[PDB]
């Protein structure tokens, strides 16, 4: 349901699992082992198992012989409600009917594995609030587990209770009543239906303990401890994408289909940019594949590379939102395929895009990017002209991430100073191809640097929490583990620079 992903499984295992525990229509997804950021959708069809490759090189999930997706959970939702859109080479349908659930708790935010009793009491004391909990392996009774929960209002008014969870022939229970198939089933039961202590305290399971937050100045040590890891921390974050299937109905409307670069990577309704003051003629003129991203001053608009038939809408958007800065993170063409049509005029040229006029005043080549100084106005209305600075990052490698972040960091410092130099500039527009991989990586790095720029080096940052907040505003922002490590590398490199100064 949100447990059809099996992190530490092999092909062999996945096949036996589907052959013993499933039926035709059963399915699961898993990572490939040494293959960086490949995945496999395993499916049982007519008493045999089919494996289907999914690749992510950083822009989107490409399912072989299906479509491209912003998240695996979006992929499963699409096919679990579109009977016959997934097919084999030969055009037989592959039905995804019944998720095959995984019991491994290593991806759950509350699971602290191989942790002691005393260390758990301390973390709940220093980091924990009322209702804060974790599940850890028992040391008294091996095989078993312990649920540890803070309850109350450092002076007596709170306490930590420890509940033993027995493991017995494959099932989990708290000493009586219901026996659960997974620790996740157990936790989800007792979070709905809390245990009540003999004398009446309720063991409310409200939120897991946070272990991702760090002091920015402790970055070097954390990156070193994640390098051994990163994979587990990313996997835990990925698991939480099940929570973000918000509606994308405007993007799914007939009138809007040919405005999406990829027909299933759509903006959420709740944060989509809405275009006003359009043609009365057009059937639907309010739509563009873009979302507002507000951190939780500077906001961003995340959007896809222009299509031929959306260039005019793109400039309607920039004008409406009073954006003065555009960040482009793809070449127009990579691996011989269009990623973004040229929506700006040649140097010294002037062009009309619907009701908008844009002049390219001047281009400046820098090592990692080109800057284009553009002038945007509404045709027939002088004194609406404003300067839009387009920063075009040119050297991002075709697959994977730059091996060093300094180029990226130098680029965002410059984007930041330009933005901050213009009074009431609107949101910075950021776009790549689909507008979720690079685009989210640049935005998330920008959000974190900004904190450090204001609060300096002795401030709290939380990379996965920041990514989760951004993913709640556009599907699948930050696509791959490589991008996740890069974000960390970027912030580390920013912090080192700050301290060599001082
Ligand atoms: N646990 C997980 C749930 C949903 N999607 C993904 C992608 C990698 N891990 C995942």
């Amino acid at each position: 349901s949100r447990r059809w992903f099996h992190p530490n499984i092999t092909g062999v295992e996945a096949e036996n699992l589907l052959l013993t525990r499933g039926v035709d229509g059963s399915f699961l997804a898993r990572p490939s082992k040494s293959n960086p950021g490949d995945f496999t959708l395993s499916v049982r069809r007519n008493g045999a198992v089919t494996h289907i490759k999914i690749q992510n090189t950083g822009d989107y999930y490409d399912l072989y012989g299906g479509e491209k997706f912003a998240t695996l959970a979006e992929l499963v939702q699409y096919y679990m409600e579109h009977h016959g859109q997934l097919k084999e080479k030969n055009g037989d349908v592959i039905e995804l009917k019944y998720p095959l659930n995984c019991a491994d708790p290593t991806s759950e935010r509350w699971f602290h594995g191989h942790l002691s009793g005393k260390e758990a009491e301390k973390l709940l004391t220093e980091k924990g609030k009322h209702g804060s909990f974790l599940v850890r392996e028992s040391q008294s009774h091996p095989g078993d587990f312990v649920l540890s929960v803070r309850t109350g209002d450092n002076d007596g008014k709170s306490k930590v209770t420890h509940v033993m969870i027995r493991c017995q022939e494959l099932k989990y229970d708290v000493g009586g009543g219901e026996r659960f198939d997974s620790l996740t089933d157990l936790v989800e039961h007792y979070k709905k239906n809390p245990m009540v202590e003999t004398l009446g305290t309720v063991l409310q399971l409200k939120q897991p303990l946070n272990t991702t937050r760090i002091n920015a100045a402790e970055i070097e040590s954390r990156v070193r401890e994640l390098s051994k890891g990163f994979w587990e921390e990313f996997e835990t974050l990925q698991q939480q994408e099940c929570k973000l299937l918000y509606s994308r109905k405007e993007g799914q409307r007939q009138e809007n289909k040919n405005k999406n670069r990829y027909k299933n990577i759509l903006p959420f309704d709740h944060t989509r940019v809405v275009l006003h003051d359009g043609d009365p003629n057009e059937p639907v003129s309010d739509y563009i594949n873009a979302n507002i991203i507000m951190p939780e001053k500077k906001s961003y608009i995340a959007t896809q590379g222009c299509l031929q038939n959306t260039v005019n809408d793109f400039w309607r958007m920039v004008f409406q939102e009073n954006s003065r800065v555009i960040v482009m993170t793809t070449k127009e063409v990579e691996r011989g395929k269009s990623k973004c049509v040229k929506y700006w005029p040649d140097e010294y040229a002037l062009k009309e895009y619907g009701v908008m006029r844009v002049r390219n005043v001047k281009e400046s080549a820098a090592h990692d990017y080109t800057l284009r100084e553009l002038k945007l106005s509404k045709v027939g209305q002088g004194n609406t002209e404003r300067t839009v600075w387009q920063y075009h990052f040119r050297t991002w490698p075709d697959h994977g991430v730059p091996s060093d972040p300094g180029g990226v960091l130098d680029f965002l410092e410059e984007v930041h100073h330009k933005q901050e130099s213009i009074m009431d500039a609107g949101p910075v527009v950021v776009h790549c191809s689909a507008g979720i991989g690079r685009t989210g990586t640049f935005i998330v790095i920008d959000i974190l640097i900004d904190i450090i720029r204001e609060k300096g080096v002795d401030c709290d940052i939380d990379v996965p929490k920041t990514i989760q907040m951004v993913r709640s505003q556009r599907s699948g922002m930050v696509q791959t583990e490589a991008q996740y490590r890069f974000i960390y590398m970027a912030v580390q490199h920013y912090i080192e620079t700050l301290q060599r100064r001082l």
